[PDB]
């Protein structure tokens, strides 16, 4: 497919359809990939730059039995070095209901919780694996 | 609610949601969407369900799509061929990614869309 | 790599050289398998009567807070559906080293922990695909 | 334990009884965490630098039929930023046998492959989760 | 090498091709892949066919992939039902959008890629 | 609209208003459906016999350069198949004017051909969707 | 026939006999044509300058369910771009009874729409087909 | 589905995945389009600034008897004024069997002849229909 855009070692796929969360990662992992994480600065840049005004789902998801936030893709998740990304005020788990979590403001505190069954478009993550010639 | 068998504990649902909704439902109680690994377990579960259609662990995986367990049991195609209802996964409108126990027969799971809501059946271990 | 036998949906190696419980893994796993889980009876039997009363590796070792057991293949690790196919006495936690298990009697309790650095023949699972 | 070490929302423990790779990984987990996985040049330095010119093993090991390096803790491996973390010259491979990492040299340019059942001072690695 | 039947010409062919370059080659001799309208005229192509797959004018069209065919007669899905083989359209892989004869009975139809190489019968009318 | 009636998948609107033919065409595509066909015996039987011996415009018109009869829903128009269901004499272009057609006996020798610009009663015909 | 006129690979008949609609588009497909269709402001004024002020129908005419306009040469017909060519006002479908459209303005808006049955001089159109 | 860009009337697609030239059409037909026809400059420079370096089908195929070229929409082909939009040389009928064409060079010249059995990306055209409110 077009569509991956490279940076720093890994590929991003923006979505042309909306799914669910989980439709959206399991569009994702037929595609060798994972709704992406996001781990820096300048990846949260590219994606929300990349966005525009769209709304799109990241891999960020509840899990475990405090519902703590994780990574579909299993990066481990830093709360302290993920407080930066979010919306103020988000997340606001709105009628205790928003486990999954989307890309939504133009600005580097872009992240908002959400429905996992509400669709949006969303952001696959596939790594790059070089070789030596 | 939990039933006991085999070194599991089983939960089935008495609210329907989507498969991973269940499936968060479940890891909020220590638990997954049961995994289905002999004809045992197979028949547990479709007795148990008296006839209706539960979500269970089943969903696709990789490129090739093939399936898998969201428990991480391996899953072996060999070995679970003989517990699909006949002609299943038919993967109907190019869109069925998760199963269901439907049948109640060994031959029992379907495919069927993920965001379909259906009741659901946590699978959670015992560690005496 | 050729000398894998079959049984039931999985292809099984049973090595002739030691490892360590890790060294046995990643050899595994660079044949695109796993030291094996055992989850039924018929398993256990196949993987007792052919190591032949001598001494394999598995996938058993212990994982998370509590040292439970764990499978390294990733199966959920069924305690009570488990604890036939230990020799009885095993797990004893000889030491207190005794963190991976292996296949040692010819017999359904057949199991026994050991420390993960000692060296023994392994047997690697691998799915058949069609 | 008192010794944790605490930088951008995760703490870290240097180990002061060596253990193979595998054996320091179970160390990790009954403690709560892994092997160290390394992300950014400023976590490489906090490592390499408090090593202070001793070898530890760090979460990198071989896995999938290819033999690409992988975290122990699933963080994803990326090999392009990573390429930057290793002595040069290596992975090397020496003997074909070295299959798991540690940090070498006091250096950005740190990591060796060494063989994964050598003895080694470990570093693990856990975030903070309030 | 055209075929005479109730007012039209029919060539059955000698090389494979996809639908799409079957339908020019067609296009090419004044005619279009054949479509189906009777049961004899069904008959008339499975006899003739001796038991090979060849491409005929059924192909996918609207949002909704009704089918239809290739040289505009309107396509009657309730007098048509009866000419597809058991289980067909079956859509394999998402990708069979166009229809070729496959078995020797009025149950005759099956869907294919439309990328896949098979013989093909044109149709032409006669205007006398 | 009402007063469809169904037959092998189709349903049939037999006009109370005459209009002209094309008028007529315009009609039947408002109310999703053209003008009829007529591409067996038992439709023509159904159409004549409804028709009660009264005369109705139906799809036949001329069309490319050598005026050969069409069908306005697009159907090829089999003239081997349709000799049998002109009137006998017909379509004899009256006036070097008779450019559409229209049933007019009750017989399976039905149709005539006729001025486009004169008003009959007409037939539409619909598919019958699932 | 000697009358045709070039503009932009295409030839253009002006009729010097009046026909309803379809009997007009019945005598271009005689002539290997269609009533025309406009699909620029420059074919547009070369039509309303060339009819010099005299009505002629053009292939307008409406289809499907919706009554949305369209070409009878199957000229897909944009609705946005042609806004401009009509007069102020139309189409009015005065009456309910204005199916077809004709030029009648001598100005870049000059289409109206009048019933398919009311007699027009009319312009066919051809393509230039080496 | 996004990924639909207005201009002058219609919506253009321009494919993320390649296909043959008449899957690619059959996929147009399913999303209520046809591959694209193109009257006039103005929509040749959409399509070949939009296009980059990319190869896409368009809706021109050969029909009829004598092989002349054609719009699968049914737009009536100008000869006349297509011939500017040819790339220098094309149609070229490379071994007697390119009866498809594609957008391939960066200018006003830019459509090629190529075997319709070839997969490239491709663009749809769907009209905009407005309603006064
Ligand atoms: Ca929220
Ligand atoms: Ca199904
Ligand atoms: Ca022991
Ligand atoms: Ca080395
Ligand atoms: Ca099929
Ligand atoms: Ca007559
Ligand atoms: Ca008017
Ligand atoms: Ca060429
Ligand atoms: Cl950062
Ligand atoms: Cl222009
Ligand atoms: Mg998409
Ligand atoms: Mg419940
Ligand atoms: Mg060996
Ligand atoms: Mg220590
Ligand atoms: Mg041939
Ligand atoms: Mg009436
Ligand atoms: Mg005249
Ligand atoms: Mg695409």
């Amino acid at each position: 497919s077009q569509g991956w855009k490279y940076f720093k070692g890994n590929f991003y796929y923006f979505s042309l359809i909306p799914k669910t969360w989980y439709s959206a990662e399991q569009f994702c992992v037929s595609r060798n990939s994972h709704l992406t994480s996001v781990t820096s600065e300048s990846e949260q840049e590219l994606l929300y730059k990349t966005a525009g005004g769209l709304i799109y789902w990241i891999g960020l998801t509840k899990a475990g039995m405090e519902g703590d936030w994780s990574w579909v893709d299993d990066t481990p998740f830093n709360k302290v070095q993920s407080a930066r990304f979010w919306i103020p005020g988000e997340p606001n788990n709105a009628g205790n209901n928003e486990h999954c979590g989307n890309i939504k403001a133009p600005s580097l505190q872009a992240w908002n919780d959400a429905p996992c069954d509400k669709t949006f478009l969303f952001i696959c993550k596939r790594p790059y694996v070089p070789s030596e010639p």
